[PDB]
RNA sequence: GAUGAGACGCGUUUUAGAGCUAGAAAUAGCAAGUUAAAAUAAGGCUAGUCCGUUAUCAACUUGAAAAAGUGU
């Protein structure tokens, strides 16, 4: 008949349940396909799908870009060879051929083993004359003599293959390369960022200090010595340390809880910098960027040491000098070692396995490791001066190819290449003819806006061709339609506003955006002068004055500058108090002051006609990074400004994107008011509404406008709808799975669509890493509050962050060790006698946070009202609460709630606020999921153009079902099994349907669609529970979940009574039977047969481990190339199995080669997958199988389920390992007992029920033994781990007299033995139980393979024993 | 809150850099090392200075494929 679906969506699981009108879960008979004797199964319509997390596309992206880079570099070399070919043919016939076959061994090499000249003599002569390529290069730059064309090619190819970075635009100059200028730019950025107590550096000689050859710390200290006002541990000092190559910690600089260390050389610098910036804002971005630039400058100056006469080729010459110095230091070192320390000489120069010099050259030992190894050796010997000063400076026995070379610009290599081409120009005419060609090969770089040079068959490419010919670096300008390509690039890179589609998002550094956020922060500011004694929000004229006078004059605006230079100067206000903002304004007009600094025309910046122009400029500077396209898009504004300001404007760059569009900020308009969002921000009368409040407020047309615009025109794919969502690929996977689950479920019900689909987005439980974070935050809160107040409670009563987890103790320190309602001190060691009271009663709102809790000796002190605490207490305690407020012991809202009786008490607006707080879902992703399901379910229409909604999609908060569990003892213990997902889905269905039955008029709150909004008057009564069933009022008490309860305890202690049967007032429908329905729910939760399905997946990804192992005679290794034998060349190891396969055939055995029929489980690697799926029989026959049955070849992905004896189940993890496949179903009584036993001390409830719960735990001690018996039988049946079971049984016997709480906790830990999935090690008391793995996989070959549908309701069971 | 475009430098693996002197070998004494080529998922056809590690995937039937169907 009629039914509804409950859903619990997660990132690794999807819970689902089908309920009837009586809140019951149907049990149905399902057909069983396959080849067994089972043709039918009885199943409950409840279950949960399990699956591995979806992965982000980052790794794939990195790999892809890397491949493109390798390809394009190789293509550059091919261009060079293409130019050199014809003239090389006259010089050497097999030069390039010999170069190509360099990797091959002499056996597979058709030509001479000697690459360059083909004969050993010229090769030896060459290598002796030039021990590095830089020698040859430096010669080719400095020799007028005719040179061999082959060596010329070697130089050019070396310069092209490793061409250097493109971080610097234009010609190389000291302004953007020298240490001094970049240091000045750095301190300029610093002073710009601060301007209050800034550092001024004019006399300083940054080059002489930073570029000097000394140790890092001493260089840092030497720079610090020139700055008396700043210190090494300061922010600037840490920046310098960062630029030098150290690892500074910025934790102390910002008082962050977690230490934040940054190292530029470290590969993980970027995401760390992004985290830090995420914490402190993107204003400091340019600062760290300047630090990076300075670092590159210092490194580049450190390598280019040969600045003696500045002749020739400085880079190559410097590498030469490094070679010479290396030789000298080496021979000197060998001399010293041989002289003083004859022993262990072999370990240093021959062993190489323990990071010696031989390990430094022939082994995998870095420079820092080599330094670390030889440091004590140098310390022990004498005459080791000079070698150590070079070692500490990281310039001892350096190689020419190191990690430092990243700082080398391409302009240098361009210089040497131009030089060489110029030197050999007249000798070889084709160098003169093809000079610009080679130079173009080195200098050409594909722009971001052009992308992959594809021709239609690339998923990632978008570029447009103005011709049909192969793109080269030389004809790129005349073949690539840069305009259309840039346009497509723009269309792709512009994301759309999540709030408002069909509207492009503005840049993060847009002027209108900065105006928006500035006014948004400014509108929430209240000021109190001397006389009015009441807080007043800023008026429109005041806001405009503040913006124009302050925000358009300074980058940073502080409260002191605000009161001093505005209120006192213009408003003539001597004393002012501000609550809205803290120390300064977080928002700023950065772009405004940037452009002001650039063009130096202030009036032009304030013309409202030039807004679109400036926005266009900012958009252009945000989108592109290439100089030419920027010049093209800024050519229209050439008449506006010229010369210096134009170039400087083109040099300016912006990065980042906002979240909002222009049409949202200052486009859509309220019908009645005629004011946009920004207009409301600037002027809104007495009360000032922020952005989120205008979106929220239903009194305006904005919410309607945002909603009606959400659906894009036409209907696209499901995949696109999911892709458009704002969430991780994991939750998107979960969403898709959820949709499919709904489809199968409605198929099961004879294609009848449900009345309701209730949705919950499962919350991620504490990762415990934040479990220390909360204690740290509350601890810091306590210390700051104490330091502010001045009561040395921490002295007389010392505490640590661990003990502060207790509610009453935390409140004790929060309340200055004083009673909240009474003027008396609290008893430190009698907190058990003390009660925790709610400021807003549970009858009105379910808020158990610290925000709504107080500690007092008796909650009778709150007074006689069923409301907030009385006025008689507020008037008395207002001062103390005001002292606790400004000391940050409590929040503003808590103070507002404590002093609500002074303002009349609770109101209809407050109660409505409570209802909206309980019933509405803030998460956007959930609303979008509900939108998807609604769109998929309802597709019928009528005669008019009206949408018929047959299926209602209800959205629920997790708090409702969670509190539902806690209030009526339907307790959850995740460690037992995976049933709790399904259970959560069921309870969601129940609560959702109950709520839609009880309050149909509140449909607009949870249900997706365009409904009658309704108001606050019709829902909430004026006062009391007046006239039952004689009024239209739905509820006087603002808590929606009260009708489930039999009794309602107010803040007085008075017990209100509710009927045994709850019914709707308007339609006279029974919504809840407090006996039978709770009995039904408990019965459902007690059912042992729940459909748990693990999604089977083919493994995808890299072929194997990426480490290239050296050559060995083993045949296990995989060839790097099909021609390259691993025995001679080496290869990869540890392949990854995509899936396994079941094969029945025959093989050759013995000398007689007799065929024996076999049934085996073969693993198909990801590499082998293509070949196997292309033609399986030939693949298997090549593998060695004979007479294969193509029909019986069975695909077995990971987590393939098999059933064996006595209902024992195993999942296929790999070709050679299994996982546990069974779920231990534990009775509800044991679950509740375990919860109550574990949650013994932390009950957090009223004493009456709590004591009864304690007694409930104590009375049922036998439950421990019963549970152990359950686990024992279950393990003996399906786990089969006798040793571990014996160990945990004995360990259980040892601690029988132990307290029930810890014992129950250890049983909860013990559940890991029986958990579904891969075996894991767990700790039981003192005993540690290691995993009992299932290494054997043969039993599967004769078990029953179970093919499960997504819900598990449809089964296809294959008895593999019958196959053979 | 996901998805994308450009580029650099290491790393690793083979080969090229002739090891020299004794001793029947076994094994001993030293001389030197810094660089380069090439590969960097095997590969694919659509042959692009493109694509190849994300997403997606129970079984069966029908389809080249998107996708439809099959079970009170």
């Amino acid at each position: 008949k009629k039914y509804s679906i409950g859903l619990d969506i997660g990132t690794n699981s999807v819970g689902w349940a089908v309920i009837t009108d009586d809140y019951k879960v149907p049990s149905k008979k399902f057909k069983v396909l396959g080849n067994t004797d089972r043709h039918s199964i009885k199943k409950n319509l409840i279950g949960a799908l399990l699956f591995d997390s979806g992965e982000t596309a980052e790794a794939t992206r990195l790999k892809r870009t890397a491949r493109r880079r390798y390809t394009r570099r190789k293509n550059r070399i091919c261009y060079l060879q293409e130019i050199f070919s014809n003239e090389m043919a006259k010089v050497d016939d097999s030069f390039f051929h010999r170069l190509e076959e360099s990797f091959l061994v002499e056996e597979d090499k058709k030509h001479e083993r000697h690459p360059i000249f083909g004969n050993i003599v010229d090769e030896v002569a060459y290598h002796e004359k030039y021990p590095t390529i830089y020698h040859l290069r430096k010669k080719l730059v400095d020799s007028t003599d005719k040179a061999d064309l082959r060596l010329i090619y070697l130089a050019l190819a070396h310069m092209i293959k490793f061409r250097g970075h493109f971080l610097i635009e234009g010609d190389l100059n000291p302004d953007n390369s020298d240490v001094d200028k970049l240091f000045i730019q750095l301190v300029q950025t610093y002073n710009q960022l601060f301007e209050e107590n800034p550092i001024n550096a004019s006399g300083v000689d940054a080059k002489a200090i930073l570029s000097a050859r000394l140790s890092k710390s001493r260089r840092l200290e030497n720079l610090i010595a020139q700055l008396p006002g700043e210190k090494k541990n300061g922010l600037f000092g840490n920046l310098i340390a960062l630029s030098l190559g150290l690892t500074p910690n910025f934790k102390s600089n910002f008082d962050l809880a977690e230490d934040a260390k940054l190292q530029l050389s470290k590969d993980t610098y970027d995401d760390d910098l992004d985290n830090l910036l995420a914490q402190i804002g993107d204003q400091y971005a340019d600062l760290f960027l300047a630090a990076k630039n300075l670092s590159d400058a210092i490194l580049l100056s450190d390598i280019l040491r040969v600045n003696t006469e500045i002749t020739k080729a400085p880079l190559s010459a410097s590498m030469i000098k490094r070679y010479d110095e290396h030789h000298q230091d080496l021979t000197l070192l060998k001399a010293l070692v041989r002289q003083q320390l004859p022993e262990k000489y072999k370990e240093i120069f021959f062993d190489q396995s323990k990071n010696g010099y031989a390990g430094y050259i022939d082994g995998g030992a870095s420079q820092e490791e080599f330094y670390k190894f030889i440091k004590p050796i140098l310390e022990k010997m004498d005459g080791t001066e000079e070698l150590l000063v070079k070692l500490n400076r990281e310039d001892l026995l350096r190689k020419q190819r190191t990690f430092d070379n990243g700082s080398i610009p391409h302009q240098i290599h361009l210089g040497e290449l131009h030089a060489i081409l110029r030197r050999q120009e007249d000798f070889y005419p084709f160098l003169k003819d093809n000079r610009e060609k080679i130079e173009k090969i080195l200098t050409f770089r594909i722009p971001y806006y052009v992308g992959p040079l594809a021709r239609g068959n690339s998923r990632f490419a978008w570029m447009t061709r103005k011709s049909e010919e192969t793109i080269t670096p030389w004809n790129f300008e005349e073949v690539v339609d840069k305009g259309a390509s840039a346009q497509s690039f723009i269309e792709r890179m512009t994301n759309f506003d999540k709030n408002l589609p069909n509207e492009k998002v503005l840049p993060k550094h847009s002027l209108l955006y900065e105006y928006f956020t500035v006014y948004n922060e400014l509108t929430k500011v209240k000021y109190v002068t001397e006389g009015m004694r009441k807080p007043a929000f800023l008026s429109g004229e005041q806001k405009k004055a503040i913006v124009d006078l302050l925000f358009k004059t300074n980058r940073k605006v502080t409260v002191k500058q605000l009161k001093e230079d505005y209120f006192k100067k213009i408003e003539c206000f001597d004393s002012v108090e501000i609550s809205g903002v803290e120390d300064r304004f977080n928002a700023s007009l950065g772009t405004y002051h940037d452009l002001l600094k650039i063009i130096k025309d202030k009036d032009f910046l304030d013309n409202e006609e030039n807004e679109d122009i400036l926005e266009d400029i900012v958009l252009t500077l945000t989108l592109f990074e290439d100089r030419e396209m920027i010049e093209e898009r800024l050519k229209t504004y050439a008449h506006l400004f010229d010369d210096k300001v134009m170039k400087q404007l083109k040099r300016r760059r912006y990065t980042g994107w906002g979240r909002l569009s222009r049409k949202l900020i200052n486009g859509i308009r309220d019908k009645q008011s005629g004011k946009t969002i920004l207009d409301f921000l600037k002027s809104d009368g007495f009360a000032n509404r922020n952005f989120m409040q205008l979106i929220h407020d239903d009194s305006l047309t904005f919410k309607e406008d945002i909603q009606k615009a959400q659906v894009s025109g036409q209907g696209d794919s499901l995949h696109e709808h999911i892709a458009n969502l704002a969430g991780s690929p994991a939750i998107k996977k979960g969403i898709l799975q959820t949709v499919k689950v709904v489809d199968e479920l409605v198929k099961v019900m004879g294609r009848h669509k449900p009345e309701n689909i209730v949705i919950e987005m499962a919350r991620e439980n504490q990762t415990t890493q934040k479990g220390q974070k909360n204690s740290r935050e509350r601890m810091k809160r306590i210390e700051e509050g104490i330091k502010e107040l001045g009561s040395q409670i921490l002295k007389e009563h010392p505490v640590e962050n661990t003990q502060l987890q207790n509610e009453k103790l935390y409140l004790y320190y929060l309340q200055n060790g004083r009673d909240m309602y009474v003027d008396q001190e609290l008893d430190i060691n009698r907190l058990s006698d003390y009660d925790v009271d709610h400021i807003v009663p549970q009858s009105f709102l379910k808020d158990d946070s610290i925000d709504n809790k107080v500690l007092t000796r008796s909650d009778k002190n709150r007074g006689k009202s069923d409301n907030v605490p009385s006025e008689e207490v507020v008037k008395k305690m207002k001062n103390y609460w005001r002292q606790l407020l400004n000391a940050k012991l409590i929040t503003q809202r808590k103070f507002d709630n404590l002093t609500k009786a002074e303002r009349g008490g609770l109101s209809e607006l407050d109660k409505a606020g409570f209802i909206k707080r309980q019933l509405v879902e803030t998460r956007q992703i959930t609303k979008h999921v509900a939108q998807i399901l609604d769109s998929r379910m309802n597709t019928k229409y009528d005669e008019n153009d009206k949408l018929i909604r047959e299926v209602k999609v209800i959205t629920l908060k997790s708090k409702l079902v969670s509190d539902f569990r806690k209030d009526f003892q339907f307790y959850k213990v995740r460690e037992i099994n995976n049933y709790h997902h399904a259970h959560d889905a069921y309870l969601n269905a129940v609560v959702g349907t109950a709520l839609i039955k009880k309050y149909p008029k509140l449909e607009s709150e949870f249900v997706y669609g365009d409904y009658k909004v309704y108001d606050v008057r019709k829902m909430i009564a004026k006062s009391e529970q007046e006239i039952g069933k004689a009024t239209a009022k739905y509820f006087f008490y603002s808590n929606i979940m009260n009708f489930f309860k039999t009794e309602i305890t107010l803040a007085n202690g008075e017990i209100r009574k509710r009927p045994l049967i709850e019914t709707n007032g308007e339609t006279g429908e029974i919504v809840w039977d407090k006996g039978r329905d709770f009995a039904t729910v408990r019965k459902v939760l007690s059912m042992p047969q729940v459909n748990i399905v693990k999604k089977t997946e083919v493994q995808t990804g890299g072929f194997s481990k990426e480490s290239i192992l050296p050559k060995r005679n083993s045949d296990k290794l995989i060839a790097r190339k099909k021609d390259w034998d691993p025995k001679k060349y080496g290869g990869f190891d540890s392949p990854t199995v995509a899936y396994s396969v079941l094969v029945v055939a025959k093989v050759e055995k013995g000398k007689s080669k007799k065929l024996k029929s076999v049934k085996e489980l073969l693993g198909i690697t990801i590499m082998e997958r293509s070949s196997f799926e292309k033609n399986p029989i030939d693949f298997l026959e090549a593998k060695g199988y004979k007479e294969v049955k193509k029909d019986l070849i069975i695909k077995l992905p990971k987590y393939s389920l098999f059933e064996l004896e006595n209902g024992r189940k195993r999942m296929l993890a790999s070709a050679g390992e299994l996982q546990k496949g069974n779920e231990l179903a534990l009775p509800s009584k044991y679950v509740n007992f375990l919860y109550l036993a574990s949650h013994y001390e932390k009950l957090k409830g009223s004493p009456e029920d709590n004591e009864q719960k304690q007694l409930f735990v104590e009375q049922h001690k036998h439950y421990l033994d019963e549970i152990i018996e359950q686990i024992s039988e279950f393990s003996k049946r399906v786990i089969l781990a006798d040793a571990n079971l014996d160990k945990v049984l004995s360990a259980y016997n040892k601690h029988r007299d132990k307290p029930i709480r810890e014992q129950a906790e250890n049983i909860i830990h013990l559940f890991t033995l029986t958990n579904l999935g891969a075996p894991a090690a767990f700790k039981y008391f003192d005993t540690t139980i290691d995993r009992k793995r299932y290494t054997s996989t043969k039993e599967v070959l004769d078990a029953t393979l179970i093919h499960q549908s997504i819900t598990g309701l449809y089964e296809t069971r294959i008895d593999l024993s019958q196959l053979g």
